[PDB]
């Protein structure tokens, strides 16, 4: 997955963080 990333919530902020 990439929502458990800290980074991929960055780009993908309300979508995925």
């Amino acid at each position: 997955g990439c929502c458990s990333h800290p980074a991929c919530n960055v780009n993908n902020p309300h979508i995925c963080g």
